[PDB]
């Protein structure tokens, strides 16, 4: 398990990556 | 919970994202 | 140990970095 | 504490940020 703030930050990080890829695609 | 260095790195990562968005906005 | 979602996100983050470097190289 | 791979990934992430800032500066 992780600190809740770390889980949240990682979810945000992944969504950022998805949105970046979709933007470029 | 997380390693303190990981918590710190994630806080920095999120602030970086906020500042990036504000810069572009 | 970390949340499995955090491990996964970090692996993805590192692969992203590798692919970015290889793209620029 | 965190998975060792997560600690490593976060250290790499921070160094990446430092090198990016120094490059732009
Ligand atoms: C291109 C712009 C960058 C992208 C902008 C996207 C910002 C998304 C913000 C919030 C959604 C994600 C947050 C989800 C947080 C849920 C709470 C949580 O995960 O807590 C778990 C905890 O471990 C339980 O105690
Ligand atoms: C248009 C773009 C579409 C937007 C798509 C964005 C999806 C975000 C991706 C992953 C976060 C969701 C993962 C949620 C699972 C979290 C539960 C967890 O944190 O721990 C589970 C672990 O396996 C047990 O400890
Ligand atoms: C665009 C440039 C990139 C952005 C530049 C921003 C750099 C921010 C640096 C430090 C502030 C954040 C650090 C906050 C650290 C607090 C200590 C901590 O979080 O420790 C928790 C631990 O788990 C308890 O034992
Ligand atoms: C001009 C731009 C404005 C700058 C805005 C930047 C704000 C940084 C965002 C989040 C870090 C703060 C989150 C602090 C909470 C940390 C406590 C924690 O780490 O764990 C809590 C958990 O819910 C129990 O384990
Ligand atoms: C340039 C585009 C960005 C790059 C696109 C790359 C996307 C890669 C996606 C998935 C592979 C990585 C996921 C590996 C996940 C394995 C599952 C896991 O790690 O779970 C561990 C857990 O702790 C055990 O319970
Ligand atoms: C063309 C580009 C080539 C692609 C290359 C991408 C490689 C991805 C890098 C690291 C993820 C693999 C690390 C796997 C180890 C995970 C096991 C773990 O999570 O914990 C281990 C810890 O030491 C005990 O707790
Ligand atoms: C611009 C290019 C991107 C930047 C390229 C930089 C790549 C740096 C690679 C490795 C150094 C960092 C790795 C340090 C890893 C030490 C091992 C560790 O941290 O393990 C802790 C564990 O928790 C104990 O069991
Ligand atoms: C030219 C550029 C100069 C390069 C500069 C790059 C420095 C990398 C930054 C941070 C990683 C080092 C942090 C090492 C501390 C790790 C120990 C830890 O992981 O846990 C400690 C925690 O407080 C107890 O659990
Ligand atoms: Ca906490
Ligand atoms: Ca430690
Ligand atoms: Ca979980
Ligand atoms: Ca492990
Ligand atoms: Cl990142
Ligand atoms: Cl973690
Ligand atoms: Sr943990």
């Amino acid at each position: 398990s992780s600190d809740p703030l770390v889980v949240a930050a990682n979810i945000i990080g992944i969504l950022h990556l998805i949105l970046w890829i979709l933007d470029r695609l």
